[PDB]
């Protein structure tokens, strides 16, 4: 679809069989979700944001459905204030900015 | 134009008479710019993201041109690692997400 920006671009995602709300975030290189139980193996990683760096759990090759568009990529799980869908997955669903 | 998300959506802006590089960020409600000494009155604010909060100075009704598209709104100035163009200005230039 076409998404205007007068409101937050929040969408419903499906990951690990559970539905969640997340923000389409073109300013994020990576996808970062709040604490949740994901299946599979993971490795410790660090990610930096506006306030500094946090420790996260890196899950690779995770199936995630964004508004009915399938993606398979890296998902970082940790103390982010907001579930954000970053460019690593936005590219998979064919998302572009237009003005 | 159309901006793909293979790389950071970095564009040239003009603010306070200066050219800068800034991120078109659908995940940001408001616009946050690197430290710069702007004239006029301002009020202090704390803004939060991954890693915590930073202190910024809120300026109102600031003019910024983003790829030849003029916008005027609130800008937050402080120690951000990147200039962030948020939805408050992305709407004014006609920016949409499309997938
Ligand atoms: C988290 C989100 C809900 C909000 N943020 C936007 C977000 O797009 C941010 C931009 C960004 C920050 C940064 F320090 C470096 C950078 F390159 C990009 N991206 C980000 O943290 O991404 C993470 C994951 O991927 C990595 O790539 C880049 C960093 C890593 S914010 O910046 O906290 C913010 C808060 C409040 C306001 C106003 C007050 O409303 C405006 C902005």
């Amino acid at each position: 679809p076409q998404i205007t920006l007068w409101k937050r671009p929040l969408v419903t995602i499906k990951i690990g069989g559970q539905l969640k709300e997340a923000l389409l975030d073109t300013g994020a290189d990576d996808t970062v979700l709040e604490e949740m139980n994901l299946p599979g193996r993971w490795k410790p990683k660090m990610i930096g944001g506006i306030g500094g760096f946090i420790k996260v759990r890196q899950y690779d090759q995770i199936l995630i459905e964004i508004c009915g568009h399938k993606a398979i990529g890296t998902v970082l799980v940790g103390p982010t204030p907001v579930n954000i869908i970053g460019r690593n997955l936005l590219t998979q669903i064919g998302c572009t900015l237009n003005f």
